[PDB]
């Protein structure tokens, strides 16, 4: 039988930024002007600093940024933004790694003291940094008796509800893969907390055969249209992984499929052979449909 026809392209780029310490600057990216652009500092976490040699520790909620802090101050978040006034900046909570080091698991004491160390310390670095939002990327989860899936639904349902009742024009987003175990915590966040959760952040870098079947499935995963696509650049496979992302971005466009679009990372980009070309092409895309 016939397919409804998708209606959700959209005008959505997002580059992360700032975890891998290659001297990157906002400055360095090139910003199409005829779309919405969003930068991800990447990351702050709730662990504590490896500096010196010091094994990071769970610290219940209470994040601190860990990028580039020096090249992406909050005076180059406000320079970068009063250039192009097509600029958001959100910040990143998670990632793989503290800096390389420790895994960043998703350890909270209880759901009420992490919720209100995160409400406090997320809201302090948006402050700080005058951001514009905040995405969800824990990657890790003790699964075998650490904190299961209700207590991260409420961790983070609870965080998104009262940052977007103390900064109401925020952008929140999530950033699941297709993990199994992943995907069984963000799903049902999805599920009970959409309406404080505005974008999926999926990270599309399976025996799925094709890019668009792959997105489809997470999009049923994910209902609303809000799931944009994405690659990775700066791969050990080369220009083969980011070439086929752009092939499934476009064909994602063809179909009405594709509501937006970013790119790990500008880090990588930087120092790779194709320089900043994949987010040109991605902006291309997104800006000319």
């Amino acid at each position: 039988m016939h397919h409804h026809h998708h209606h959700t392209n959209g005008y959505l780029f997002r580059e992360y930024i700032g975890a891998q310490f290659t001297g990157v600057r906002f400055s360095d990216v090139p910003i199409n002007p005829n779309l919405s652009f969003n930068f991800i500092l990447s990351f702050a976490i709730d662990y504590t600093s490896p500096a010196g040699g010091a094994t990071p520790a769970p610290t219940n909620g209470v994040f601190s940024p860990y990028w580039d802090t020096a090249n992406l101050s909050p005076a180059d978040v406000a320079a970068v933004k009063a250039a192009h006034p097509n600029v958001s900046v959100m910040v990143g909570l998670g990632g793989d790694s503290v800096q390389d080091t420790a895994k960043v698991f998703f350890s909270p004491t209880s759901v009420d003291s992490w919720v209100a160390n995160a409400v406090a310390s997320v809201s302090g670095i948006i402050d700080a940094y005058g951001l514009d939002g905040v995405d969800v990327d824990y990657e890790h989860f003790n699964d075998d008796g650490g904190a299961g899936v209700d207590t991260f639904v409420e961790c983070i349902g609870r965080l998104l509800t009262e940052l977007k009742a103390r900064h109401p024009n925020i952008t929140t987003s999530i950033a699941p893969f297709e993990d199994a175990v992943v995907q069984r915590y963000y799903q049902p966040l999805w599920r009970r907390y959409a309406g404080v959760i505005d974008l999926v952040n999926f990270q599309f870098y399976t025996d799925v055969p094709t890019y668009v079947m792959f997105y489809d499935e997470q999009a049923a995963n994910y209902p609303g249209g809000k799931v944009l696509a994405s690659f990775k650049t700066g791969d050990v496979a080369g220009l083969l992984w980011p070439e086929q992302g752009i092939a499934g971005a476009k064909e994602l466009q063809r179909q009405g499929k594709l509501p937006g679009l970013f790119i790990w990372s500008a880090d990588s980009s930087k120092v790779s052979s194709y320089g900043f070309e994949y987010e040109i092409k991605a902006q291309e895309i997104i800006a000319n449909h």
